[PDB]
């Protein structure tokens, strides 16, 4: 069984679980204030910060190479840019770095720096679903929080070096899957991709209570 079926399948549970933490029902009922925005949006910009930096450690590593897209995926570059928006233009020290967000980040270390042959696990679960779910997304915030449609504010959501998401995506995939496999590798890799999950429902958990404090 080729790789990215096997991690689609193995993420298919997990994944309905995320869309439905209190913050992502909320969300995608049109409920996100500016308040939760920029919190999810700063958290995230630590997690591909954190990401990115294993990927650029990474990519000659041929666990990882066949993956190495910055041009047409990486997101921190377009983070940088929300967070000017969000937060004006001294928004590193305004953005916060909550406890959830800097666990997300530790086991993005720990992966990048020794298991690496994981690293693809994390890619997957957040560039796929940048890719499909988050466009929807993408929709719902600009409705929800009057965001022009010229982008500024959600340039995380905008891939101007991919034509067709879906194309692009189906090349991913592809590519994910010339990746050299063992049973070992395999099986690990769709766990990973699990927790990879799980500390992103943890993150959305943490921020709903923050704003219901
Ligand atoms: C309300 C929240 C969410 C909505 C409405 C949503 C919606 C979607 C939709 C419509 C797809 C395309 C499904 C398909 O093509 O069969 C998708 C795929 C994906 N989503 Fe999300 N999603 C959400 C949250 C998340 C979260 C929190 C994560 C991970 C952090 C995530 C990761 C992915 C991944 C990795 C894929 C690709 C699946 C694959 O094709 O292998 N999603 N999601």
């Amino acid at each position: 069984q080729d790789l990215s079926e096997a991690l689609k399948e193995a993420t298919k549970e997990v994944h309905i679980r995320a869309e439905n933490s209190e913050f992502m029902r909320n969300f995608q009922k049109g409920q996100v204030s500016r308040e939760g925005f920029k919190l999810v949006m700063a958290s995230l910009y630590h997690i591909y910060t954190a990401l990115e930096e294993e990927i650029e450690r990474n990519k000659q590593n041929p666990v990882y190479a066949p993956l190495y897209f910055p041009e047409e995926l990486h997101r921190r570059a377009a983070l940088e840019q929300d967070m000017a928006f969000w937060y004006g233009p001294h928004w590193q020290e305004a953005i916060p770095y909550t406890p959830a967000t800097q666990h997300y980040v530790k086991r993005l270390h720990e992966v990048g720096g020794t298991h690496p042959e994981l690293l693809v696990a994390h890619a997957y679960t957040r560039y796929l679903g940048d890719l499909s779910g988050g466009q929807v997304l993408k929709k719902i915030a600009q409705k929800a929080m009057a965001l022009p449609s010229s982008g500024e504010g959600l340039a995380f959501f905008t891939f101007p070096s991919i034509d067709n998401p879906t194309k692009f995506k189906q090349l991913y995939r592809a590519r994910m899957n010339t990746l050299e496999m063992t049973p070992e590798v395999k099986h690990r890799v769709t766990e990973e991709a699990k927790t990879a999950f799980l500390l992103n429902i943890e993150l959305f958990e943490e921020l709903q209570a923050l704003l219901t404090e």
